[PDB]
């Protein structure tokens, strides 16, 4: 695998979005992964509707602003035969009745692939597939105030993740502790959080915060 990957340089990644006060992280992770795979197929980057997932993917097991799983969203796009664009079905940060309209659907998938719970396997998927949906333990003040550098939280759990996000690459930079490797992660808290909405999360530090315990991507 390469030592460094950044799919934003290849056109796979929309700008950072903001989920607001709705527990819809899982929807932003899923649209990020599907936005990348759709671009890989068609060469056109189109922002996808998180509200469409929040309002409509209940039958697959999602619970709107109360939580959900990226895999369930991928299952919805497959079952439903499509997913509306962000512009056609904009984000309201509140759960409402499903307003899906297939005339405005711009994405499809035929399932999803769950990545083995290994950072080595996650690296190979990021290097060969595109942005990857992952879940992390974001439940620490240190994560809220992250600003730069490689994020490392000693109290981070590798088993109880609460926050779905998107791995868009990985890389390295020299650090005091010589733990130099990171995952490049797109968050959904707007661009004022972190590094323009991104975080460099510790890579190859024993599945730090569980980043490799629930990684997946849709099949397009
Ligand atoms: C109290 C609470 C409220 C909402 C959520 S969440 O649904 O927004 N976050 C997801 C993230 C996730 C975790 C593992 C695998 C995929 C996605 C979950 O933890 C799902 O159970 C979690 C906790
Ligand atoms: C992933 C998501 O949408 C979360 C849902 C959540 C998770 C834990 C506790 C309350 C709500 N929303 S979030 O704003 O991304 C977030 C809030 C709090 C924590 C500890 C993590 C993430």
């Amino acid at each position: 695998a390469p030592r460094s990957v950044d799919w934003r340089e290849k056109g796979y990644v929309t700008p950072v979005k903001n989920q607001g006060q709705c527990g819809s992280c899982w929807a932003f992770s899923a649209t990020g992964a599907l936005e990348g795979q759709m671009f890989r197929k068609t060469g056109r980057l189109i922002s996808l509707s998180e509200q469409n997932l929040v309002d409509c993917s209940g039958p697959q097991g999602n619970e709107g602003c109360n939580g959900g799983l990226m895999d369930y969203a991928f299952q919805y796009v497959q079952d439903n035969g499509g997913l509306d664009s962000e512009e056609s079905y904009p984000y309201e940060a509140t759960e409402e009745s499903c307003k899906y309209n297939p005339k405005y659907s711009v994405a499809n998938d035929a399932g999803f692939v769950d990545i083995p719970k290994q950072e080595k396997a996650l690296m190979k998927a990021v290097a060969t597939v595109g942005p990857i949906s992952v879940a992390i333990d974001a439940g620490h003040e240190s994560f809220l105030f992250y600003k730069e550098g490689i994020y490392f939280e000693p109290d981070c759990s590798s088993e109880d993740m609460d926050h779905g996000v998107l791995v868009v690459g990985y890389g390295f930079e020299s650090t005091e502790s010589d733990n130099n490797k990171y995952w490049l992660v797109k968050n959904s808290w707007g661009e004022e959080w972190g590094m323009g909405g991104y975080v460099k999360m510790a890579k190859d530090r024993r599945n730090h915060c569980g980043i490799a315990s629930a990684a997946s991507y849709p099949t397009v």
